[PDB]
């Protein structure tokens, strides 16, 4: 099994839409292994970029083909390098960029705390004619750096498992696992736009609603309700395009339905009263 | 003809948009057949990834073109495998990503029961050529899972058939029949974001509509029931965007016209009595 | 002159955008032609798939390129089959999709009949060169069936002509005439939707606006009647993206002007009034 | 130098966003040039299409690479062919797409005088060492005909002009002046739409906003003016989404705040009355 | 080191999406070197254009891939020149449209003074084989244009750096700096259109709430401040569309925030009157 060195550097995690709950890297992938002993032109290494290496491919050179598991879409690769040393190393480098997706659950949505994660793995190769050695992930470029509205907090998280597959069994009966590389960057979101623009004026709302209570009528007291009513719904118009169709209710969503059972509590209140 | 062993393994299911009535569906792709015996180098089977194919199939290998006949657009497809054995069998491994489409009705909108269906079918080649033997659906990512807003119910049914196509009848007679390959999925709606954000606010604004007969006036009672209109208005603003234009009614369309004909009865009665 | 037979077969016709006024068209086409006598391995006629299609070319086999005249960017082509028969037939089949654009005119928008129109061309020979024999359309798959918000009523019009291009004729002194294929599939708007989403409630609205002379007031009076302005406005919102932006006025059109000017035409009522 | 002879047919222009200042034309273009003379087979000219003309380029044909200079993005080039005649004459005929900018001010808004401009220059060739003769353009599918909002008036305008390129002058100092085509197309936008849509309505509401001044109140006149100070905001809700944002003000923006400054006016006025 | 010398031509920057923080830059790139002497077919220089220059990096020429570090996705690439020349030197000539990001902070939102910044670096070719000699930045096309809503001051700044990239250190221990070319724009937002579009109608809507303490009443007035409210909640709409989700709070946010105080402020004063 031939042993492969992954370096993973993130460039910048950007486009993070929570509706989608997919999020785009961009960065460079720096795979290495030994094979066979190469008289290179030269005591120098060779290097082959985009294109040329097909040919190389051609003529038997072995490269793995190294896959996201949770990308959405073909990456976006852009250039490749393959770096040939007289001894037999070879270094692959390549730029890639993919929607990747995560679990993401929104339990505490304005404090998310959610974590992105990049899985890596052979397409063809497993564990028994490709092992993965090791991985040092390099996000110093967003190491503590206020991404769109997402704090990233601490360094990233490295880990190298197998993978059985039960659909490759019945093909493959005994050599069916495969090295997997799973990359997490734990990110918390920035609650202050969401502090300033829902929270509190939906505090405002539902303090307004309180004061209905000190009118001596009936009539526009129930227009005033109702004008409320209209307020809240208008909230309720710009909730839905900030977070997905959740089945569980989230900060907003609670305090959209506590302004709503305020009017209408009000609403029986008055309809008690007369 | 070549007896083909299909086994799809569903990765994930994503991006149900009910608007285009189309979904997601990412995996890969299992075919597997005998072919003529040929002398590998080595006696371990050899495998050819991406690119490296198109030499094999320049060279006259016979590696059949599936399809998906309810695609919409062509699919992503991602890194592609072939490994051959020195015995003849033949492995094709492939990863796809593409649209689907389906029926898809919407009488019970809130409480879907929709089907996904994947068609798999050789381009070319006919039952006389190539005959599907088995399929074996993996769906263990997704077996019980709650992906977007749809709960997977069990797991995958399978089914082979054979296809007559009329449009191939005039330039093939007698041989215009095609092995097609159906999927199904059974996937359930989660109806409790639109529980908690259509219905009880609309039978709030019910229990208010009826709460306009309370007043003894009539000139601002109309000026409520007109609040009340463009209340009710506000809330099909944001009513289409979340099911497609059908001819028929659902739920959420009947609370809508419910509340309408309510605030114009509520017009009616009041014109009425005066 | 090469003569060509053309059987266009629609899979599916989708994605009508009324505002942008395109619509997708999926399916296969099937040209057959006879050409030289080849020597094919085997006295079965020999199957070329995708790609391998090429290599045929470079040797010097004559495939024409047809076009679609009326197609919105490049059509999303998927696989090519093209089929060889020792006496010398050539079948050429391949699956097609792309956006198509028709006239599309909307003066009873409600209550649509518009012609989806696919134009096909070769686009380097002429009916000196090439000339289309026959074409016959299988619309089987939606023949009766109600797609989208339209439905399709009876078969398909098929149409061979010749078109004379001026801008070939600098070039091509006395042979710039083209043989063009022009395919009519009939489709008639479902109105259900339209009818009870707007023309129901605006007539609530014109109702409601009729209601307002019944007021001993003058005040709150005019309140109402700006009520039912921003009522009107409300129902103008979600009207302008359901069709495009048109010199003429629709149905949907129409009601709203109604509604304005009798909204208006309430206020210039109780001025002159009082 | 050779001379190149283009003749650009426009077959249609549509998709014209008024807020990314964008349309997208297609078309085909038919440049002509006379060569080395060659020994076709046969003496009548032979026809290449798509992807046999590379062929024809690794044996050392000369094609030139015209590009479109306000182009936004690749070009969706289609079909291309290349008509090789035995005396000499290279005829190149190819189907471009793509989506070109002009400057497109809109100081009248709903009575716009546009140009849709088309620039063609080769990239590599400057005029001493390839020069366009003369153009031809042929917009007689669109010559008068109501294409999405737009009136095309006359025929098109061709110019020939020589561009001096300073950042090329440092690696080619003598000869950096390139042979350019200017293909203007006068459109004039039909303003019948937004003249039901837009301006009638807010004439209306200047018309209400005048009517304020016969209440004897002060209370319910307020309301009634802020109830007007919301029906404007509705109206400049959809003013932003059909022109661009512009450092002037258009036709439509100057009505919206002529009913601002006729509302707060009127505030102003009861304020001081009071 | 081959010494390379830039010249990078903008033709246009437009598309700056201020909620992606990203935008689009078209122009062409002039890269010029001296390499090995060669004899061309002729005295004359030979000009390769695209495709054709493969076969001669198949054949063993040196041409570097200039990737761009900030594009987002892969550029879209146009035409391609590679101009040899006998002596030696090698201009190579590219078209480039991508989308560009920078840091893009928004303090002062209608009066945003940001720099587009666009860096260029070869992909594998460190200092030690590949210096930057020089670039001249012609953004003569723009120098002094309202592009957008944006406008360009001054010249363009060059700069040119090493880079050291620790992800390269693991496998290139000695030699991973790289040389990396900026190119800053320096851009002034025109602010003429948020001016007579936010703040002066949100400057008239703190004035009207100022305004509500002239009635001798304690219903309607809270009826005429919850109607402000809903006016208040109204400019909120299309108030997050026009710049991206910031921690922090701009100019038009205070003003939003601002009129919710004010309007909440006037209903804690009145009640406490009561």
């Amino acid at each position: 099994p031939v042993d492969v060195s992954v370096s993973i550097f993130i460039n910048k995690i950007y486009g993070v839409n929570t509706l989608e709950q997919t999020y785009k890297v961009d960065g460079y992938i720096v795979a290495q292994w030994t094979g066979k002993p190469r008289k290179t032109p030269g005591d120098k290494p060779l290097i082959v970029e985009n294109t040329q290496i097909e040919r190389w491919i051609n003529n038997g050179l072995w490269v793995p083909a190294l896959e996201f598991i949770n990308v959405v879409g073909s990456p976006d690769t852009g250039n490749k390098r393959l770096m040939l040393f007289p001894d037999g190393r070879v270094i692959y480098n390549a730029r890639f960029l993919g929607s990747f997706s995560n679990d993401m659950d929104f339990r505490l949505f304005p404090f998310d705390r959610q974590q992105f994660v990049l899985e890596l793995e052979p397409f063809s190769y497993n564990n028994q004619q490709l092992r993965f050695s090791d991985i040092q992930v390099y996000t110093e470029n967003i190491d503590n750096e206020e991404i769109d509205e997402w704090w990233i907090r601490g360094k990233a998280s490295t880990h190298i498992s197998d993978i059985r597959y039960d659909h490759l069994s019945s093909v493959q009966p005994n050599q069916n696992e495969f090295s997997r590389i799973t990359v997490r960057i734990d990110a918390v979101r920035n609650p202050s736009y969401y502090l300033w623009s829902f929270i509190l004026p939906l505090g405002l709302i539902i303090a307004a609603s309180w004061s209905v209570f000190w009118l001596e009528s009936f009539s526009e007291r129930l227009q005033t309700s109702f004008t409320l009513m209209l307020t809240v719904v208008a909230y309720a118009f710009y909730t839905s395009n900030i977070l997905p169709r959740l089945p569980y209710t989230t900060v907003i969503d609670q305090m959209i339905i506590a302004g709503y059972g305020s009017i209408f509590a009000a609403i029986l209140l008055i309809i008690f009263a007369h």
